[PDB]
């Protein structure tokens, strides 16, 4: 029912999901002149076990790489959190051209793509389904992806896409530690926000990395060559899946640096 095209896209999500016009919507434009350094923010701690990697899924608007989330083998701690957050997925957002494709922007600058590494609060809640609609339920690391040199750390992910070309296809995706995709510096911004597509729950604590990672023009093309249609139908490439930035509405973006 929802998507990224003209009739079902971001500027229309509010008809089915009124929280779209809420006070804690994501993504945002990070204005570095308006951020507040917070001395209480601890370094980000990620410890992921590659044996938790499970499956890669074509979800029609994007692709998801899911992780086993039955225990604390793969966790996020530190930064603004007192609780341990359990890794459950990573995915990307991209745009129709290299000029845009990130969700977050920094001082108005649009990057070519963005990596999301998503976690849920296993200290307070017993499942992702319980966590997902709670204010303290989710934590997502965002990494801005700057077009330039090919990023070899994306190879396993890109190589997998040929097995999940059309909507609904899934394949095993094992023995992968997504902390390998993160930049060298985990200096970050944090703010309270939302999922960036339906159901748009205001349940996400965002961790946005200061440092970008690279991606090539041709790697982005591989994302855009995934198909949003089911097998046998007319091919409809996944040209874009980035939401525009949303108003801060009085929220503070904190910097660790
Ligand atoms: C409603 C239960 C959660 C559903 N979502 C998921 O399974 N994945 C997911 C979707 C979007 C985001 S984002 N773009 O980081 O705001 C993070 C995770
Ligand atoms: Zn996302």
């Amino acid at each position: 029912d929802w998507g990224y095209d003209d009739k079902n896209g971001p500027e229309q999500w509010s008809k089915l999901y009124p929280i779209a016009n809420g006070n804690n919507q994501s993504p945002v434009d990070i204005k570095t002149s308006e951020t507040k350094h917070d001395t209480s923010l601890k370094p980000i701690s990620v410890s992921y076990n590659p044996a938790t990697a499970k499956e890669i899924i074509n979800v029609g608007h994007s692709f998801h790489v899911n992780f086993e989330d039955n225990d604390n083998r793969s966790v996020l701690k530190g930064g603004p959190f007192s609780d341990s957050y359990r890794l459950f997925q990573f995915h990307f957002h991209w745009g129709s051209t290299n000029e845009h494709g990130s969700e977050h922007t920094v001082d108005g600058v649009k990057y070519s793509a963005e990596l999301h590494v998503a976690h849920w609060n296993s200290a307070k809640y017993s499942s992702l389904a319980e966590a997902a609609s709670k204010a303290d339920g989710l934590a997502v690391i965002g990494v801005l992806m700057k077009v330039g040199e090919a990023n070899p750390k994306l190879q396993k992910v890109l190589d997998a896409l040929q097995a999940i070309k059309t909507k609904g296809k899934r394949a095993p995706f094992t023995n992968f530690d997504p902390s390998t995709l993160l930049p060298s510096s985990l200096d970050f911004w944090t703010y309270p926000g939302s999922l960036t597509h339906p159901p748009l729950y205001e349940s996400v604590t965002w961790i946005i990395c200061k440092e970008s990672i690279s991606v090539s023009s041709e790697q982005l093309a591989q994302f855009r060559s995934l198909l949003s249609n089911v097998e046998g139908d007319n091919a409809v490439p996944m040209q874009h899946n980035n939401r525009p930035t949303q108003p801060l509405k009085g929220r503070t973006v904190r910097a660790s640096f």
